[PDB]
């Protein structure tokens, strides 16, 4: 979890291609910054070249160092300068003939510096972090020279350098094009993504440069980056006009004078000649950052005045507890805290943004570009009686997986609630058709949640969190039963009206058990006509992360099916790997007539909902009249955007190559939550119960402690939303068990405050 | 009318001089110099845009090398090379002038090469620059037409269209090439860069293409020894073939013929890939209608009545146009105006569609979905500010996000009823509304709708019709004159304008409205809900503005909260940003969606007064509005909405914005509407902003729909009501063409 400081501007230097002048621009910006009239000791420019090849014959760091020495003289303005190279492949080092020592990963730490100090003068610090000998792509030179550096090490090195030095301006010069591979192979635009630093883009003033520059620009935006400015060397083709036009003048486009082809040339007079451009560029960088900071510092307060947040008692919320979310990268938020030193820090989205969340960083980027493409290709196109690829693919994918062996029809809606409202309309038709029909009631389990619109509320049990002053029209339209629950406690699974293991709970033989008889009777009793059964299989989510007894639900399903009462599975929470399977029919060992999915359906990127039905449920609306039809429809039904996004997610989550958590038989995820730490936490004194399965870790505390924990977890870079006395951790389908292990660890420590 | 019987691909490149022409030549030779036989075999090579001509001619190159390879392979072929148009300068060197320029070598019964250069300039620079410098210009649509002409003129067959420069190099008019060809959305291949720095170059080019909605069947590049293909294949996740040509000979005098021969394997793979991708594409296209019938459950659709022949296969959209696939035609793609605005969501022109695409991409990459409650993030906040600074100006101070119209209504109702019970220390709460108004399909939204057959027991057994419903007077044009129609319980303006005029508060109808309403208004009425100005789903009825304002004032006098449902009306649908502009009065609560997001994605919003906001302020969390959808204020919609709110409103991005800045210029040809309203089939017309509606006299409707479609106009009937709905940025010309087609069809 990084801690990026924003007190001082730090920009990446991007280019459309290699050898367009990134280093010339860095040098120009550096000189413009350090060589101003009133020379302050406080002024410092940090220049970083994380990746270098063609070294030592090619050194951008030595170049910046060298030219600033020269310009200093020229301008008769003294400055301290230093140039260091931190690591190097063995080959490269022998070029400096250093007979150094070699790391496990073939990398060497170099004792290499050039300094020329003036005390009290402004300061240039150039650093090259890692350098290879071969003047080739970093991914290739790493191979050839057996010197490797993993992506996180590179980000750590950079973070170290930044904090080590935090007036101040920091430039980070990339290597090659925007989408050139770094050492490990990862494209540079992706490698640096976790920081999401602002940037500038050195373009191409040569014939063909307009396209080059726009493509590069677009690859950056598509990664979520911001670009303060564009700059390129003039080649007499008036390239800036098209670019400014394309940019709609929303980003300055600066044009350097033509650069000397004569290779002997100093470039000193050229720098002098380009002062105006580098000046503008520096100004643009410095301002953009202030402005970004200014906005950041005002967002919490503004939100407080302007937003009306859902499920939020505003009176109780103050600017200090509003969270400023600058961006996301996989499971991590980038949170801004001004009361800090005005910095960005990571936080694990442990609540999975209301249980929508899934994508790792890699998948987030894939989806971004599939979304862009679907936007450009389809926008929103009219659904009724039309067909279009992403809707159709998505439908096929739903039926070939989640709806396999039962569902034959797919009904699109916008969210969970709308899919439920539609499910209810399907069950009641089916039911009245089979019983030639009055007042139709639903049967459900107390604690189940099914959406917040009025239809969806009626299927929810009459609690204080659902009645008069929340919905005047709610009239408890159901028969509600109390489910048995299942929970881990003191290292052992239990039922509350001992299981050998969690798997035994799910075992289907419990049908022969005494509780199966007991259930059958209790239900048979109760079971104004009951026209539909609706459940949250396995977990009551909003109800406080309770695990219901699978046995209890299967029985109930069977009891209702025996009475020609349609069965609804509300898998808006459980669907698509939340609980370690693609559908809980895998866990309950039984099929519904109707089922609803959303949240993870779209991979946490955008709203889309779906309601799958049997051919027979489908058949109860077949008639000659448009009046028999199911006349429910939202204008954005099956919007290409969600559909495409869902088709990508359904495949990606399910695929052993894209999701390393997928089992050998590919129907389940590997266990993600460390067994030991699970057992421990389960046996702590504060903890009343634990429920753990798939991507979900929930505990209920014995309120007093709850508020404490939340804060301490946050302090630890873990963002999660309390649910009464229930505290939870919810990862994505693709989250590594190594990250879960770190979570449970932090959580267990914090309980330690409760011995 | 693009034919798909025969593959047609664009040839793209990451940069200029990477070998597009070498690849086109390779593919051509691989296709024509097939051992087998056919005189039926024909390759169409098009270079729409050429500069550096006549010293640079890609057409002459393709022609020349195929002559040579023909000999080498001892396989005869007919070849021709023509240049159609040229700048004056270029013509002299052998405005925009026509050329009678052809080279032919014909062989009887042989396969055929046809190379054509459509337009050529002399300077060797960007097409947009040479166009100014040589005063030879060609507008984008002319270029697309020229291409279309050439394709149809020749429709076994393979057609290549070689671009000029990079993916994003300007064409003659300045338009980026990736954008200029967008309306065709032809599949393509991408010649990459095997030099140092070519991995980045190639990926960026690829991504600018995808971000335009293009498909790429393959990538190819010349080997320079850097093993560039590995990163590319890995990035592409091997879902697109990456092919590697051998190094082109370094000797300048080299005829390249042996190189072509050496590269045969790569070109034949490439050709295979192109031909296959196309078959596979047409085969999916041919099976989609049927599949949809088996697999989809469409909304508001009686499936029994729908057959594969009336399912519409929509391959893509570009601004207001669908690209529709019809096998019945010529296995072809043809355009159709989305006259129904895809259930009244639609707005973006082609240019705006592309802008939004990339703003969406970026928001996806930057935010994904991030948790809303008690958090703040740029696009949510911007969007909120933009909502309050515009639509909610002078009344609204709070913004509540939801997913769609229906959810925003359900939330509005919960706000009005609290406000109402707080002011009256409160029972059974009932709504007051106008019969015909529609407010969403979820159960709360239904309750505020009047008990009709299209909303009863069959539709939702829990519907109870929880409201007092009144019959609105309506307003319509007829025989060239606007009129009012009072309902039976109740009881000719110069212009439509005379209807919205606040001078009518003093009128007699204002007095009689006040009374009629006042009576019922004296089971408590806890909220008023309306569709201002237009009852949309109700059959595009215009209500009397006067009637609604009065009603609003009557309820406000009784401390009954007022809800404006602007899910349909908001954001320029009716020529204003909000109908408070038309009704001349403010609500306490209002809902927006559909055009809110510019027709791109779902997002809804419910704006409230500070006082409505205040009735939920308490010490209890129980006291709060406990309504929330997991995707509340998803960054995606919010960003998209912030872009649309600004773009539609902005006189530079939307040329329909009036000098006042408050309204849109009339879009529907006034005399045309006159005629159509005077027609014997037509019972009434309603026209305002982006909406044209007519009702036919009490069959024929089915006829019209089909005839309109035949004319490239897609629209959805609404009873006897037929409508045309454009976007906020649609040019009045295009509307003029629509009304024309419609009027002709009535002529039947
Ligand atoms: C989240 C959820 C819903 C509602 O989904 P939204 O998209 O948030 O409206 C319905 N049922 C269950 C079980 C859920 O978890
Ligand atoms: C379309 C519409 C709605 C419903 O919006 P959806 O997003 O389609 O659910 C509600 N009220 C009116 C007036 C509408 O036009
Ligand atoms: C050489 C290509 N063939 C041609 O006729 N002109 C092209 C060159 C123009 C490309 C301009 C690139 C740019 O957009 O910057
Ligand atoms: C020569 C540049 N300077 C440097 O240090 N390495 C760059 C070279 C590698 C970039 C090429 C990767 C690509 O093909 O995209």
């Amino acid at each position: 979890p990084f801690h990026l400081p924003l007190n001082h501007p730090t920009y990446l230097i991007w280019s459309a291609n290699t050898s367009l002048g990134k280093t010339l621009v860095s040098t120009g910006i550096a000189a413009s910054f350090l060589l101003q009239q009133p020379s302050s000791s406080a002024t410092k420019l940090l220049y970083l070249k994380p990746i270098q090849t063609g070294f030592p014959s090619d050194s951008d760091s030595r170049f910046v160092f060298s030219k600033l020495d020269s310009l200093s003289l020229r301008r008769q303005i003294p400055i301290s300068i230093s140039n260091s190279v931190l690591h190097s492949s063995l080959p490269a080092a022998k070029s400096l003939g250093l007979n150094v020592e070699v790391s496990e990963s073939g990398m060497c730490s170099l004792n290499f510096r050039d300094e020329k100090t003036v005390t009290g003068a402004p300061e240039l610090l150039c650093k090259t972090l890692y350098a290879w000998e071969a003047a080739i792509s970093p991914h290739l030179a790493a191979e050839r020279e057996n010197a490797t550096v993993e992506d996180s090490v590179v980000l750590q090195m950079i973070e170290k350098c930044l904090k080590e030095e935090m007036d101040l301006l920091c430039l980070v010069e990339t290597a090659g094009g925007v989408a050139s591979p770094g050492p490990s192979g990862t494209l540079q635009c992706d490698l640096y993504r976790p920081f999401r630093l602002p940037g500038i883009l050195v373009g191409d003033g040569r014939l063909g440069g307009i396209s080059g520059t726009i493509a590069a620009y677009e690859s950056l935006k598509l990664r979520g980056y911001d670009i303060a400015a564009v700059v390129f060397e003039d080649h007499g083709l008036v390239n800036e006009v098209p670019l400014t036009s394309y940019l709609r003048n929303k980003v300055p486009v600066l044009v350097l004078p033509p650069v000397p082809k004569d290779p002997s040339d100093d470039l000193i007079e050229w720098f002098v000649e380009s002062d105006g451009v580098f000046k503008a560029l520096k100004e643009t960088m410095v301002l953009a950052n202030l402005e970004r900071l200014e906005r950041l510092n005002g967002m919490a307060k503004l939100a407080g005045e302007v937003f009306w947040w859902p499920f939020t008692q505003h009176k109780l919320v103050h600017q200090e507890t509003v969270t400023v979310i600058d961006s996301r990268c996989g499971e991590n938020f980038s949170i801004y805290k001004a009361s800090d030193n005005s910095s960005l820090s990571q936080q694990f989205d442990a609540c999975a943004s209301w249980w929508t969340q899934g994508p790792d960083p890699t998948f987030q980027a894939e989806l971004a570009r599939e979304m862009g493409y679907t936007a450009a290709r389809f926008g929103h196109v009219m659904f009724p009686e039309n067909v279009y690829e992403p809707a159709l693919k998505c439908a096929e994918l739903l039926l070939d997986g989640v709806g396999k062996g039962w569902a034959s029809r797919v009904y699109f809606s916008d969210n969970g609630s709308t899919a439920i409202e539609i499910a209810l309309k399907m069950a009641f038709r089916k039911f009245c058709v089979d019983h030639n029909f009055i007042v139709v009631k639903v049967i459900a389990l107390r604690g189940s949640y099914h959406g917040d619109t009025l239809g969806a509320m009626e299927a929810q049990a009459p609690s204080p969190y659902t009645g008069f002053l929340q919905q005047p029209w709610y009239t408890g339209r159901g028969l509600f039963l109390d489910p048995p629950t299942v929970f881990l406690s003191n290292g052992s699974w239990n039922i509350s009206l001992t299981f050998t293991s969690r798997d035994e709970i799910f075992d289907k033989s419990r049908d022969a058990s005494t509780l199966a008889r007991i259930y059958s009777a209790y239900l048979s009793k109760h079971l104004a006509h009951v026209g539909a059964l609706i459940i949250e299989p396995v977990i009551h989510g909003a109800g406080g992360m309770h695990m219901v007894d699978p046995l209890f639900q299967r029985v109930l399903v069977n009891e209702c099916r025996n009475r020609k009462i349609p069965v609804i599975f509300d898998e808006v929470f459980t669907g698509f790997w939340r609980l370690g399977v693609e559908t809980t029919t895998e866990l309950l060992g039984c099929k519904p007539d109707i089922a609803c999915f959303a949240k993870l359906l779209t991979g946490g990127m955008v709203p889309l909902a779906v309601t799958l039905a049997t051919d027979a449920v489908f058949d109860s609306f077949s008639g000659d009249s448009k009046l028999k039809a199911l006349l429910h429809g939202h204008s954005y039904s099956a919007h290409a955007m969600g559909c495409a996004t869902a088709a990508k997610a359904i495949q990606w989550f399910k695929d052993p190559e894209t999701n390393h958590n997928i089992t050998s038989q590919g129907k389940t995820l590997r266990e993600l939550w460390d067994e030991e730490l699970v057992q421990q936490i389960s046996s702590h004194s504060a903890v009343q119960r634990v429920v753990v399965i798939g991507t979900l870790f929930a505990l209920e505390l014995k309120s007093l402690y709850a508020k404490s924990l939340l804060i301490m977890l946050r302090e630890d870079g873990i963002f999660t939303r309390p649910l009464g006395n229930v505290i939870y951790l919810m990862c994505g389908p693709c989250t590594s068990p190594e990250i879960c292990r770190r979570l449970l660890t932090k959580l267990y420590k914090r309980l330690g405050e409760f011995n």
